[PDB]
């Protein structure tokens, strides 16, 4: 097989800065759909209100250096490259608690990234019910280094994505949505996702 994927990737990277947002005009911001898609709930550790998740973070934005004509690169509409040469709009969960994957780019700009993640983060036994078997655990995503002025967050969907999801014996997942906040300390604004957990036993 003879490979012209080593000409884009030659020709796409030549003087690529993976430090300047990849917008075509410098007043764009750059729009990053997102979605929290769970594989499973590891653990609820009920004494240090604390709850362990498996996840992937769906993203995507078009990168608007990264675009061909696929009629001259053979056909190739798509390809895959590692994260680590990329743009990236730097997502992260709040309450420190990202893999590097790779990335998945389209002729037209369009680059879709989910890594998987890990996390821990603190929840809030409902005293409302009783017996005591509902906890309220909150997950915060949004970018650490730019704020809304250049990076914009779209919720892709008002339900954390659950098709995969693994039911573990012990608790079950009574609901999880996802809201837009835009709350940031500084005179910077700076837009966030918060994902509402009610988990039941
Ligand atoms: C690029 O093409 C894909 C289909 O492969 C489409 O889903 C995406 O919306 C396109 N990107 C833009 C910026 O139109
Ligand atoms: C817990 O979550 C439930 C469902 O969203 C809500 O009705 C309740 O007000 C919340 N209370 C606390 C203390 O988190």
């Amino acid at each position: 097989i003879a490979e012209n994927e080593d000409a884009l990737l030659r020709h796409l990277f030549q003087g690529y800065q993976k430090w300047v947002r990849p917008v075509l005009h410098s007043n764009d911001t750059i729009k990053v759909y997102f979605g929290l898609k769970i594989s499973q709930l590891v653990d609820v550790d009920e004494k240090n209100q604390l709850m362990t998740t498996n996840v992937w973070l769906k993203q995507e934005w078009t990168d608007h250096k990264l675009r061909w004509n696929p009629d001259d690169y053979g056909g190739i509409h798509s390809i895959k490259v590692p994260s680590e040469s990329l743009w990236l709009p730097d997502i992260v969960l709040f309450e420190n608690a990202s893999l590097m994957t790779k990335v998945i780019v389209k002729s037209n700009g369009t680059v879709v990234w989910t890594p998987p993640a890990s996390y821990k983060s603190s929840c809030t036994m409902d005293v409302t019910y009783f017996p005591f078997d509902r906890q309220n655990c909150s997950m915060k995503f949004g970018s650490w280094t730019y704020d809304g002025t250049m990076v914009d967050l779209i919720l892709i969907n008002e339900n954390v994505d659950r098709k995969d999801f693994f039911d573990n014996g012990e608790w079950e997942i009574l609901n999880a949505k996802g809201m837009k906040g835009n709350r940031r300390d500084g005179v910077y604004s700076y837009p966030f996702i918060t994902y509402s957990f009610v988990l039941r036993r």
